[PDB]
Formats: C-alpha cells, sequence, structure tokens
C-alpha cells in the first residue's frame, strides 16, 4: 500500500501509521554542533566473524540480504546497548542522483546512499516481539559516498540482475558483512524508529561517522532495480529514503570528541 511515489510517499504514511507523527521518529539530521560527546559510552563490538548469509530479496521497497539469526552468530554489543543484538538483515536506501539518497544527514549534508544493518535484542526471543519494545532493535547506519569502488560491495552489486523485480530472491550464501564496514567505528547514537512502515519506535540508532566509498558504476546498479513486480509497468527503485524528522525531545550522543 505505502511506497515512495508522489501519491503514497512518506508524507501520506501517517493516515495508516499514525505513529509517523510520534515523538521519536527516524531519520533525523545529525547537528554535529549540538551532538554531545559522552566518553561514558562504550566501544561498539561488532562480531560478524560467524555471520551466516542466506538469501537476497527484492521486497518492492529496497533489497534485503538476510542472515541466519537462530543463534548468536553475528551480534552487535556494547556502545549504548545493553545485552546482545543479533544481525537479521541489511539493506540500503539510495537516491536518483549522487547528491541525495541517505536517510540521516550530517549538518544537512546528504550522502548518495545509506546502509542499515538491522539487529534485534535477544532478550525478546524473536524479531516480531522485539519490534514492540523500545529497546528492541539496534540499527547500524553507514553512509556511502561516491568515490572508489568497494570490493566488499561488488558481490552484492553482481547479484542484483537476479532480483530485479519485486518478490524475486536468490540464494546469497557466504557473504561477509565485515567487508561493508569502514576502518573506524566511531559513531553517533540516539533513540528512534523504523524508517519505513510500521514506523515503530523500537530502535537504538548507531550511525557511523566515517562513510564507505562506492563507485559510480556500483550505485548505478542499485538504480536499475525495479519497485514493481515482473509483468508490471517499470518503475525504477530510486529515492527510497524518508526525509529527516524532527528531533523533538532527544539528544544525539557521540562516541568521539
Ligand atoms: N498511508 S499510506 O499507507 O501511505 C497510503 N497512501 C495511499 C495512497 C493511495 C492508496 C493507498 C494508500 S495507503
Ligand atoms: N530502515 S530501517 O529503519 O532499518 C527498517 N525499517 C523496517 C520496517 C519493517 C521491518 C524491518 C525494518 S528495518
Ligand atoms: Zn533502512
Amino acid at each position: 500500500h505505502w511506497g515512495y511515489g508522489k501519491h503514497n510517499g512518506p508524507e501520506h504514511w501517517h493516515k495508516d501509521f499514525p505513529i509517523a507523527k510520534g515523538e521519536r521518529q527516524s531519520p533525523v539530521d545529525i547537528d554535529t554542533h549540538t551532538a554531545k560527546y559522552d566518553p561514558s559510552l562504550k566501544p561498539l563490538s561488532v562480531s560478524y566473524d560467524q555471520a551466516t548469509s542466506l538469501r537476497i530479496l527484492n521486497n518492492g521497497h529496497a533489497f534485503n540480504v538476510e542472515f541466519d539469526d537462530s543463534q548468536d552468530k553475528a551480534v552487535l554489543k556494547g556502545g549504548p546497548l545493553d545485552g546482545t543484538y543479533r544481525l537479521i538483515q541489511f539493506h540500503f536506501h539510495w537516491g536518483s542522483l549522487d547528491g541525495q539518497g541517505s536517510e540521516h544527514t550530517v549538518d544537512k549534508k546528504k550522502y548518495a546512499a545509506e546502509l542499515h544493518l538491522v539487529h534485534w535484542n535477544t532478550k525478546y526471543g524473536d524479531f516480531g516481539k522485539a519490534v514492540q519494545q523500545p529497546d528492541g532493535l539496534a540499527v547500524l547506519g553507514i553512509f556511502l559516498k561516491v568515490g572508489s569502488a568497494k570490493p566488499g560491495l561488488q558481490k552484492v552489486v553482481d547479484v542484483l540482475d537476479s532480483i530485479k523485480t519485486k518478490g524475486k530472491s536468490a540464494d546469497f550464501t557466504n557473504f561477509d558483512p565485515r567487508g561493508l564496514l569502514p576502518e573506524s567505528l566511531d559513531y553517533w547514537t540516539y533513540p528512534g524508529s523504523l524508517t519505513t512502515p510500521p514506523l515503530l519506535e523500537c530502535v537504538t540508532w548507531i550511525v557511523l561517522k566515517e562513510p564507505i566509498s562506492v563507485s559510480s558504476e556500483q550505485v548505478l546498479k542499485f538504480r536499475k532495480l525495479n519497485f514493481n513486480g515482473e509483468g508490471e509497468p517499470e518503475e525504477l527503485m530510486v529515492d527510497n529514503w524518508r526525509p529527516a524528522q524532527p528531533l523533538k525531545n532527544r539528544q544525539i550522543k557521540a562516541s568521539f570528541k
């Protein structure tokens, strides 16, 4: 029902998901003048050594690379987090042109795309119970700037022809998500929400300060995907980003000075 087009785009979501006007919506602009260093924060612990990728799926809004989350195999700990969050999937949001596509912005600067590695708090047992809790998810957000190609990303860009349309999926095993991480894990953190419907306010956002680089050829391949299913009228999957929502009564913390 909902989408990114002009008649079903983010400005409409509130009529079916009233939480769209809640007080902890994502994404937001990260005002680095206002963000507050908190040297009580811990270092993030990203353990993806045993990550087990299963499959890549075009879901009509973006593409997800899904992981086996049935055990504590790839988990995120530390930082602002209490307890252990299991990786379930990653996906990206991106623009029709290089100067837009990211969902978070940094001092109003937009990046060409953003990667979200989605993880859920193991104290809730499964992902569907976790989304109903204010501390249920932790999403690691990583900006993409256009520059020199990312080898770790090429493996994702090479399978996209096989999931070109909505509902198509392809086996995608032995993919190592470590190859999508920048050198530094310095970050900003704030309490927020899912950025697509149901827009639930269940997310601790951890947004990395250092972007990764992707080539112009690589982000071109994202923009060749289709929102529509096979058979249907072609609608390029581009601009599948929600714009920044009001910070309201929230503090963004920084792991670094
Ligand atoms: N509120 S919404 O889920 O974004 C939505 N917008 C529209 C527009 C036309 C038809 C159905 C929906 S459902
Ligand atoms: N874009 S996001 O905030 O990482 C995200 N949104 C949603 C909505 C429904 C189910 C999974 C996710 S993960
Ligand atoms: Zn996302």
